């Protein structure tokens, strides 16, 4: 699979970019991070991580009602990229009516982007895992003063588990998704520890997902899936200007 514009039509900033003028005219604390550019018009340096932060932050309260605090120290999420994967797995999970849906998030990070954006947007149940205690600390605040505590249980896991160490004190049986941003051996092999929990699950597990941030890490793991002899395999391309994902799902479903 291809999108238009290498990123999802349901994706609210495809049509309708932030327009940083009216997000300073709204937002104070975002107002000092944006500076007049050379031809006149309102910038940020996005070289910059207080920027970005106040990016974030600001379009997580203007365009989806999120109050999140996050530390410069760890990776800034970018809202309209993280987007085009919630969007996508909306797709396969076939989201549309009102029948509860159930996430696992491994390596939510400090902002909690994935289950605070699908439980807000869809409604979604979701299990977020840190194996960092910052992040932790930070996505459970987050969640807690988003009020969004019954739909996503934040845990801390140990450094080593994945997904199946994940379902310790869990009583689910099926699971709709597993959604997944990996940590920059590598991350071929982080993926294919998810590959072989996912052969472990089967059909506990409805879709397994990846965001992937090398295009050298897509061939090796398509294959990776063939040989493991897993029936079905898709994969797109995502895009927030000069930043390029790759979005691998897979399913034991026929």
């Amino acid at each position: 699979m291809a999108l238009s514009k290498s990123m999802h039509a349901r994706n609210r900033y495809k049509d309708k970019p932030p327009d940083f003028a009216y997000l300073a005219s709204k937002y104070p604390d975002f107002k000092q991070h944006v500076q007049i550019n050379l031809n006149g018009r309102v910038s940020l340096n996005f070289k910059d991580p207080e920027a970005v932060r106040a990016l974030t932050c600001t379009l997580l309260r203007e365009d989806f009602g999120l109050s999140i605090d996050i530390p410069l120290e760890r990776l800034i999420p970018t809202v309209p990229l993280r987007l085009n994967y919630i969007h996508w797995v909306e797709d396969l999970i076939g989201h549309q009516k009102s029948t509860l849906r159930r996430g696992i998030d491994i390596g939510t990070g400090a902002s909690c982007i994935y289950p605070l954006l699908g439980a807000t947007l869809n409604g979604w149940y979701f299990l977020a895992t840190e194996v960092d205690d910052m992040c932790f600390n930070y996505a459970k605040k987050n969640v807690e003063q988003n009020n969004l505590s019954d739909l996503i249980k934040v845990v801390k896991v140990p450094q080593k588990t994945l997904l199946m160490d994940a379902l310790k004190e869990e009583s689910e049986i099926i699971y709709d998704f597993c959604m997944c941003n990996p940590p920059f051996g590598g991350e071929l092999e982080f993926v294919k520890r998810i590959i072989h929990d996912s052969l472990q699950l089967k059909k506990r597990l409805r879709w397994y997902s990846c965001m992937l941030g090398k295009k050298c890490s897509l061939a090796p793991l398509k294959e990776e899936l063939r040989i493991q002899g897993v029936p079905k395999v898709t994969y797109t391309e995502f895009c927030q200007g000069r930043t390029m994902r790759w979005a691998l799902a897979w399913s034991f479903y026929d």
